[PDB]
């Protein structure tokens, strides 16, 4: 019993981290194989920010000017290629730490876990979700850029998200391990703007069947709704439409508690109409957004790593 | 920027986790050198827990009924012994994955990371606190038991809660690890209730200082009180009193905001009696008390580990 905001188990990626510096600059790199991946703005200085052209800023650049460092132990670079918004730097040592693993891009709502890490080394671990506007809601200070987003199946890390920006509002940006931000963000300190934070309603509706599984049931009703009754309501509160895609994927939550993936949502329409008149659900006087259908089975079933 | 309910990093921790099985029965165990610590209730069936006599049943035990499983591999156990309520068994080897590493036993109020486990492998990690009344509100199935919670300062992993008992309301209890229960709790299945769940208040003004660093502020006032006036607020909201060690301790944080700790704890005392009227601090709609002053300083300058 219990509901947590949990992460993965770490250890996997804490032995690719590395910190890498070009000239003055220092942030965190990722160790996989031979190649150590980080965001190409490692080349810039702060002044560079405002309108870096990256390829002429490499051309200055040669594999000795990337400094990388596994721990105390420096790595030899020996080739280097940008690729959309990171680099590549070849060295000569493969990791021996290099766990199974893939990139993949992830879509908005889909959630993963954060390490933190400054200079090479990890801070702490967090979990996070791609909001719908491609902005994260993280924690990151300056030197945290490289740190990375991951989630782990059975013994093999899914690299995909890489750090890169912190935008003017607080809310963070970033890209995947193949350098493409995530949404319209870009490297370069400027006027950009995240659009509407709008919440994820499928994993509102995880999170309340997971609040059914653990005993808190307050907020269930005698209501039940359909799709396109639903949808208005959540349009009216910035929650995204709810498409029979979701239902089905909450069928297995459905299927466990008994209660239909329509009633569900006449509960949360009750709640988003009628607020929490100061109670709570699962600890928070917040509806949660930052659990998937998957995250909830998962941490209700005890699934295990490697 | 951002502030994140933030997991120290696990792998220490996860280098450390083995499976024990005595029997039927299979839960966690934590391999230091050549010990292995778990829960002395691995040796009872379901049926033992109403009524259990350990050093009755421990008789019936032998060197070589405890299975110790490290990933795929076999630990050889060559002695046993039961220290309050953990089995130390001893193996022929020596965890090569032994970190730096202490016992200590926290107070109420101290926050620390758990690593979810399940036979002997990590499922994830997340942040507690030991609440006052020495329950944890944690993420425990069947079979997380010796699933351990710890602190990292630099490259030394501080053990502080092994987890071995879920009361019926849901929350967790468990030892330090000499096998000392946290609060008055035993490890036997019966009537036992947690005393009244009151809030950190040192923790909560932390978590408020660290909303100033990061932009909401909506909530300072022009305000001010004192000790004893602020704590008859406090104890009318179930608040634990404010002591001078406790003001003390959040000097640093009112160092970098310019916010005296008492205009902090006014500001606190009027969320207290206006609530918040629907509006959100760092992202939550309640008060947060599972965030240290130590925590806030740690989080918001960027501490790293080994
Ligand atoms: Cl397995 C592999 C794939 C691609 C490049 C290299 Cl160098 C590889 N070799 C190692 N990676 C981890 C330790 N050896
Ligand atoms: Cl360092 C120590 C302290 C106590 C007992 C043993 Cl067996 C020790 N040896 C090792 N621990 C980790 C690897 N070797």
């Amino acid at each position: 019993s219990g509901f947590r905001k949990m992460a993965f188990p770490s250890g996997k990626v804490e032995g690719c981290m590395v910190q890498v510096t070009c000239g003055t600059t220092t942030l965190n790199g990722l160790w996989l194989d031979d190649v150590v991946y980080c965001p190409r703005h490692v080349i810039c200085t702060s002044e560079d920010m405002l309108n870096p052209n990256y390829e002429d800023l490499l051309i200055r650049k040669s594999n000795h000017n990337f400094l990388v460092q596994a721990g105390n132990v420096q790595l030899r670079v020996i080739g280097h290629s940008m690729q959309n918004c990171v680099l590549k730097l070849k060295v000569d040592t493969a990791n021996p730490k290099t766990p199974k693993y893939k990139f993949v891009r992830i879509q908005p709502g889909q959630t993963f876990s954060v390490l933190a890490c400054y200079n090479g080394s990890p801070s702490g671990v967090y979990q996070c979700a791609m909001r719908p506007n491609f902005t994260i809601k993280g924690s990151f200070l300056n030197g945290s850029c490289g740190s990375v987003g991951f989630n782990i199946d059975y013994d093999c890390v899914s690299f995909c998200y890489m750090h890169h920006m912190e935008l003017p509002t607080g809310v963070h940006a970033g890209t995947d391990l193949e350098g493409n931000f995530y949404g319209p963000f870009v490297d370069r300190q400027t006027a950009q703007a995240a659009g509407t934070d709008t919440t994820i309603t499928v994993n509102v509706l995880a999170w309340l069947y997971a609040a059914v599984i653990n005993g808190d049931r307050w907020f269930l009703n005698r209501f039940t709704t359909t799709l396109n009754d639903f949808n208005l309501v959540a349009m009216k509160y910035n929650y995204e439409p709810l498409t029979q895609d979701h239902v089905d994927i909450l069928g297995p939550l459905s299927a466990q508690t008994g209660i239909a993936v329509l009633d569900m949502c006449a509960s949360l329409k009750e709640l988003l109409q009628n607020g929490m008149n100061g109670r709570t659900i699962l600890g928070s006087a917040l509806l949660e957004d930052e659990f998937t259908p998957f995250d909830v089975v998962r941490q209700c079933s005890g699934v295990t790593f490697q």
